[PDB]
């Protein structure tokens, strides 16, 4: 069973719409199986850079299962989910990113925006507060 072929066969089914079938393959290529996980991490993060949020998400979710405590992966998966309009998933992933680094203001900010996009202003406020008291001064 060829893993390089699974990741790329996986990603093409995601873009195609069959997000179930691809994510099976993607999962099947990152296991505690390889280092294909490094390749999936760069693709995932790059797809968020290049605003292909559609595709970044399954990767970064399966990356996150395989490397559960990569801060940048939970943070950018948050950013991508937020751009897809999946705000609860985004807050949930930003919460974990803050768990790994409680003093990244950029993460309080992002979570404040996700709440606001749901029209939940009182919940946004403390994060806006913490976001501001976590840089100068």
């Amino acid at each position: 069973f060829d893993v390089d072929v699974a990741l790329h066969l996986g990603i093409a089914y995601v873009k195609t719409g069959a997000v179930d079938r691809g994510t099976e393959l993607l999962e099947r290529s990152l296991a505690d199986a390889p280092d294909n996980v490094k390749v999936a991490t760069v693709l995932g993060l790059t797809y968020v850079q290049v605003q292909k949020y559609d595709l970044a998400v399954p990767l970064l979710i399966k990356v996150a299962e395989a490397n559960p405590i990569n801060f940048n992966v939970r943070f950018r998966l948050g950013v991508a989910l937020d751009n897809l309009g999946r705000f609860d998933e985004a807050i949930d992933s930003f919460k974990i990113a803050l768990g790994l680094r409680p003093n990244e203001g950029k993460v309080h900010r992002a979570i404040a925006f996700s709440y606001e996009q749901m029209g939940r202003h009182e919940e946004a406020l403390p994060h806006f507060k913490k976001a501001n008291e976590l840089d100068e001064g």
